[PDB]
């Protein structure tokens, strides 16, 4: 029968779960990685982003399972008023 009983509890959460929350049009439409969101400046490296290909395989991978950026929340090259979250 379908997959056995899922962990859906976890007790290790606390008080990082719950409060006002009220998504928006659900999360963004995947389904075709193109153009549709990132949008800014004209393609480049470094100061736009990079331009990879297939990221989840070898665009990152390191700077994100050993550290990522949301734990020393706070060192960040540039983009650091991207703290506010007024993204
Ligand atoms: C799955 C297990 C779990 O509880 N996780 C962490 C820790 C708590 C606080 C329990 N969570 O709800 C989050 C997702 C932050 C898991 O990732
Ligand atoms: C409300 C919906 C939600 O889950 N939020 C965030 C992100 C996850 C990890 C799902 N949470 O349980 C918290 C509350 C941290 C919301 O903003
Ligand atoms: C984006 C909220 C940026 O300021 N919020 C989100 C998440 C990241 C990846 C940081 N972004 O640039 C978007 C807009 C997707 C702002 O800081
Ligand atoms: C299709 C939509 C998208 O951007 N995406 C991401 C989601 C995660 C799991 C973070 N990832 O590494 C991929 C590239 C799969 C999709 O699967
Ligand atoms: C370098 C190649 C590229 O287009 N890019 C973008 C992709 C997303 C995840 C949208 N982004 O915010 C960056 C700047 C990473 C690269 O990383
Ligand atoms: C945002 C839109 C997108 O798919 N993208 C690419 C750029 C690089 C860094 C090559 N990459 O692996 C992602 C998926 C982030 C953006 O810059
Ligand atoms: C660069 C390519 C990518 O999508 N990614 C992950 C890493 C973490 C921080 C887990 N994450 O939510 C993103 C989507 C940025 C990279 O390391
Ligand atoms: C940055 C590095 C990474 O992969 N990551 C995870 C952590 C949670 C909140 C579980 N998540 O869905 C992302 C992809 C953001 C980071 O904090
Ligand atoms: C530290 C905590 C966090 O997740 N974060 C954001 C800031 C930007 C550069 C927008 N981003 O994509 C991450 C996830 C690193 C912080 O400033």
């Amino acid at each position: 029968m379908n997959l056995e009983p899922p962990k859906a509890e976890c007790r290790s959460a606390t008080r990082v779960m719950g409060g006002p929350c009220t998504p928006r049009k659900g999360p963004p439409k995947c389904k075709q990685r193109q153009t549709r969101q990132c949008k800014s400046k004209p393609p480049k490296k470094g100061v736009q982003g990079c331009g990879d290909d297939i990221p989840g395989m070898e665009g990152c991978g390191t700077d994100i399972t050993v550290i990522c950026p949301w734990e020393a929340c706070n060192h960040c090259e540039l983009h650091e008023l991207a703290q506010y979250g007024i993204c």
